[PDB]
């Protein structure tokens, strides 16, 4: 039921999930290993992901969190990096797509820094890199990441250097606590609460 359609560099669109792609890298704590060593992207292509079923889907359990949480879905929209990137724009999130040794248990992780989710387009911590030359700082093989709209809900608050949510939330919330330059990172137990909007093809580029 999925359709992707190309975003043109020209549209407002394109530009504004470029700039949040763009903004949002950061320096990582392990010097590049797991994602590479860039400061920055070459976007080669974005595209809206269009299925109806999972819009829906996605609809009808933001409908449900807004109205146990005052009317607000507490929507965000937040990167994600996976191994499994083409089954979730085809099939949506499910427990298959979730971390099972994340650091907020089992669930489905997503970062403000997109440079957070690069660490995961190969699999965790980077896996063994590129299938192509085994690189994880590959500057040449194409990447993809999605960026999606996530319902938070009432989010229990962690401060830090499938499950289930905490009792009385609809995700968890891992708030920086000692490397300054870090954005949140957020972790849902519903695979119903993200739907995966746009993806984003790209390549790292190496620092001048
Ligand atoms: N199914 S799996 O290959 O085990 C897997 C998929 C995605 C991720 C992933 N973990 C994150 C942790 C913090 C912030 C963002 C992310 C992210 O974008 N992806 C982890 C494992
Ligand atoms: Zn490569």
């Amino acid at each position: 039921g999925t359709i992707l359609i190309d975003l043109s560099p020209d549209d407002k669109e394109f530009q504004s999930v470029e700039e949040e792609m763009q903004s949002t890298v950061r320096e990582h704590r392990d010097g590049g290993h797991a994602g590479g060593i860039f400061n920055r992207y070459n976007i080669l292509k974005i595209q809206k992901v269009c299925n109806k079923k999972l819009w829906e889907r996605y609809t009808h359990r933001r409908k449900e969190v807004s109205e146990e949480n005052h009317n607000h879905a507490n929507e965000r929209m937040l990167f994600h990096g996976s191994p499994f990137v083409n089954a979730i724009i085809h099939k949506g999130f499910d427990e298959r797509h979730a971390y099972i040794g994340g650091m907020f248990g089992a669930g489905i992780y997503f970062a403000e820094n997109s440079s957070k989710s690069n660490q995961y387009v190969y699999g965790i911590g980077g896996g063994t890199g590129c299938p192509v030359h085994k690189d994880r700082s590959c500057y040449i093989c194409h990447r993809q990441l999605l960026f999606c709209r996530v319902t938070l809900g009432k989010s229990f608050l962690q401060f830090s250097a499938m499950a289930h949510s905490p009792p009385g939330h609809h995700s968890v919330t891992g708030r920086p606590s000692v490397n300054g330059l870090a954005l949140a990172e957020y972790v849902i137990y519903r695979g119903e609460q993200a739907y995966p909007e746009y993806l984003i093809t790209y390549q790292i580029m190496r620092p001048e």
